[PDB]
């Protein structure tokens, strides 16, 4: 029951963290002084294993990639080595307690695509991107931890300018997070990049509802996602916060892979905004249309089933001190959106000299303050967003839009 020693790798067979791929079998181990995994790997996986490692050492480094230390050979296996993580992001979900993680896992999931959108500017697709591979690492000295992407069995490197690949070359996936292109009966279009960002949206999902699936429970997730039947039950439609969710998600796992979003889209969300960053679109959109014409094609966008945004009169759905304060030098339509964020522009330009108990309804710029409009009208954000686009190309929106 001793240890096993293969050139700077040492470990003992007990400590095992789990088995996979037929096989191979990972580690807890010992490298030059540090804790590390290792992962045994047969002699009929050589190639696979070789091909994988020569792509890691090749390709730039990531934080939210997963860095081999060192690998080793005998005349029976090969083994690599990598950093010791506490958790894969599934048993993450599974056993820590949510309540007082704060943001945390949100943090994960914007790692994780940090990850991912290096790995497809280098022209790589994952293929296989699931809750049982993205790994979490120790904490740092100041207690924080990140997420990194790793097993890159089914991964691709495809050529300068080539969009996509062949659907029939390898194994599709894993069951239940395999996007509906590569397994459906009639498809004209060849697998790319989308791929990834349907399988990243599963993720995003079980994270967020602490174990659910989009598309179900397991014996039901791969046919449901042929049929495109969905359901992101725990995400309220009237809740800020999930109605900004629901948003990227839908697009993430859409059925129409033209439809979702680059990892680089996906990194502009407002998904990832906090509470500051919120506000400071909502001035820039109110600023950047205080001029536009109402007949303008801008406002126009902004103002279409903007009813139902403002609750059709926004002055009688926020509170008395407020409503007070703006009857005093102007007057406002209560079904505008450009008007309802007029109003916001104002109080928070002229938060200072406001009446004490105007800014006691207010809150604190900026937190409380953006919470007491988008906690009362919460789709304001959501359609402010899509309405905007029409802007994404310009300097201003730069920090809210991907583009070019
Ligand atoms: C299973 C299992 N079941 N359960 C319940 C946990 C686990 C598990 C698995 C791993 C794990 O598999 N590691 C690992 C290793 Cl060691 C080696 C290579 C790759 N991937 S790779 O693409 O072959 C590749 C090839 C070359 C260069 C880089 C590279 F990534 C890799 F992903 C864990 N690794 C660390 N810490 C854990 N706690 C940890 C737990």
């Amino acid at each position: 029951t001793s240890v096993v020693i293969v050139g700077k790798i040492s470990f003992c067979p007990k400590d095992v963290l789990g088995h996979g791929a037929e096989g191979t079998i990972v580690y807890r181990g010992m490298f030059d002084n540090r804790d590390v995994a290792v992962k045994r790997i047969l002699p009929e996986c050589f190639s696979f294993a070789d091909r994988e490692v020569q792509l890691l050492r090749e390709s730039d480094e990531h934080p939210n990639v997963i860095r081999y230390f060192c690998t080793e050979k005998d005349r029976q296996f090969q083994y690599i080595a990598i950093e010791l993580c506490a958790a894969t992001l599934q048993e993450y979900v599974e056993q820590k307690d949510f309540a007082h993680l704060g943001l945390e896992p949100i943090t994960l999931l914007q790692q994780t695509t940090s990850g991912l959108a290096h790995l497809h500017s280098l022209n790589i697709v994952h293929r296989n991107l699931k809750p049982h591979n993205i790994l979490i690492s120790m904490p740092n000295a100041h207690g924080k931890i990140k997420a990194m992407i790793s097993d890159f069995g089914l991964c691709k490197k495809l050529a300068v300018g080539r969009h996509s690949f062949s659907r029939r070359s390898g194994v599709p996936g894993t069951e239940g997070w395999i996007a509906p292109e590569m397994l459906s009966e009639d498809c004209k279009e060849n697998p790319t990049y989308t791929v990834d960002i349907f399988s990243a949206g599963c993720v995003f999902y079980y994270v967020i509802s602490e174990g659910s699936h989009p598309f179900g429970k397991s014996l039901q997730r791969q046919a449901n996602i042929l049929l495109g039947a969905c359901s992101l039950d725990c995400l309220h439609p009237e809740k800020h916060e999930d109605v900004i969710a629901r948003e990227l998600i839908e697009k993430m796992i859409a059925m129409d892979p033209q439809k979702r979003p680059s990892a680089k889209h996906v990194l502009k969300h407002p998904f990832f905004w906090s509470l500051e960053k919120q506000l400071q679109f909502f001035q820039d959109v109110s600023d950047r249309i205080e001029k536009e014409s109402l007949d303008g094609p801008i406002v126009k966008q902004l103002e279409r089933g903007g009813r139902a945004v403002v609750k059709m009169d926004w002055r009688e759905n926020i509170t008395v001190p407020l409503q007070t304060d703006l009857r005093k030098f102007r007057t406002y339509k209560g079904g505008s959106v450009r008007d309802l964020l007029r109003a916001m522009r104002n109080k928070k330009h002229h938060y200072r000299e406001l009446p004490a108990e105007v800014r006691e309804t207010l809150g604190s710029l900026p937190d409380d303050f953006v919470c007491y409009f988008t906690s009362r009208f919460p789709h304001l954000l959501a359609h402010t967003y899509r309405a905007m686009e029409l802007c994404s190309h310009e300097r201003l929106f730069q920090p809210y839009y991907f583009h070019e």
